[PDB]
């Protein structure tokens, strides 16, 4: 009942004539919250963070997409903004519908599957086509891996630096960032993906990583066998609508940074001054060294 005042508060004073009746919490991340406000509107909100600049250029994004998409799927559509250091706030109109999960998709008739899979091809076609916020991943890993060995690189065990160093040599010797750059959602995951009534893409959210990228990022959650996702065939399925992909490599690229997580939380941990971060990838990475 605390935050949902404070956040009330905020956003009646930064945005003037905005009036809150309702407000509640409808989800989160580790660095931030969303709010359900006026049963209409969703504002996303973060604090003093790492990515200063965040929620800017996730604004640009959302702008630069309403502009140029030509399609029906709905995507935030900014209406209020506030961006500093220590708060960002984001607000648009919520965008309806259920969220796809495993379990709504296995009760879905094949046709139904096959549509939705043609929905999800052709908004990541008209996406990644879109004449173009660079992110350069392997550059990216490179850093972080400087920032580990400038840390606690020389703390960890044997086992744990054993498997930072043979992700490094496989991040080396890998040419699945050698391909086409273009406009990727970069965080694509079946919790991100909004169905109507009838089982079809309806919308999509969050795309507070997107960036210009590797086109293999789209399909990284597409292509996960987890609890969470659908599962590897529905990934292949996808790849195989959108067409002109190289899905070997596809799955070699989503292989290589479902490795590298463990190692990511660690940073993050690192970054954040988050020890539970930390302890939690290195316990990941035995995890993955003993499985058989
Ligand atoms: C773009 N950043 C993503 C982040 O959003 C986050 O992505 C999550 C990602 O963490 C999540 O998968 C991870 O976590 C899964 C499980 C532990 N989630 C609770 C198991 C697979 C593992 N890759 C996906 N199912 C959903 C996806 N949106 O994690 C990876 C990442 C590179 O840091
Ligand atoms: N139905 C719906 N839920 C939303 C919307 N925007 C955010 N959410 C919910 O709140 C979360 C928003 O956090 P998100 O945009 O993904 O930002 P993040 O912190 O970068 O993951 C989502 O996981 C959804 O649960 C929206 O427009 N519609
Ligand atoms: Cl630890
Ligand atoms: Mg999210």
């Amino acid at each position: 009942a605390t935050n949902v005042k404070a956040m009330k508060y905020l956003i009646e004073h930064y945005f003037d004539n905005f009036k809150v009746d309702s407000i509640e919490i409808i989800g989160s991340g580790y660095d931030s919250v969303a709010y359900l406000v006026n049963n209409e509107y969703i504002f996303k909100t973060k604090f003093s963070t790492n990515k200063k600049k965040g929620y800017a250029k996730e604004k640009a994004i959302y702008n630069f997409l309403n502009t140029n998409l030509e399609t029906n799927v709905k995507i935030p559509n900014i209406e209020y903004s506030y961006i500093s250091d220590e708060l960002s706030i984001l607000g648009y109109k919520e965008i309806k519908g259920t969220f796809l999960t495993p379990e709504i998709y296995s009760t879905m008739s094949e046709e139904e599957q096959n549509l939705l899979k043609r929905d999800i091809a052709s908004f990541l076609r008209q996406m990644h086509g879109l004449d173009y916020c660079t992110i350069d991943n392997k550059q990216n890993v490179l850093e972080e891996y400087i920032l580990l060995r400038e840390t606690i690189y020389n703390d960890l065990t044997d086992i744990e630096k054993d498997y930072i160093e043979s992700f490094m040599e496989r991040l080396n010797a890998t040419t699945v960032f050698e391909g086409k750059k273009c406009l990727c959602h970069n965080d694509f995951s079946c919790n991100h993906l909004l169905l109507d009534g009838n089982n079809r893409l309806t919308g999509i959210i969050d795309f507070g990583d997107s960036g210009i990228i590797d086109e293999y990022c789209d399909f990284i959650y597409l292509l996960e066998d987890s609890e969470e996702e659908i599962g590897t065939n529905f990934g292949e399925d996808i790849l195989r609508m959108y067409g002109n992909i190289d899905i070997e490599k596809a799955k070699e690229y989503q292989d290589i940074v479902e490795e590298y997580y463990p190692i990511e939380t660690i940073v993050y941990g690192i970054k954040n001054i988050k020890q539970e971060f930390i302890e939690n990838g290195r316990k990941e990475i035995y995890k993955r060294t003993y499985k058989d």
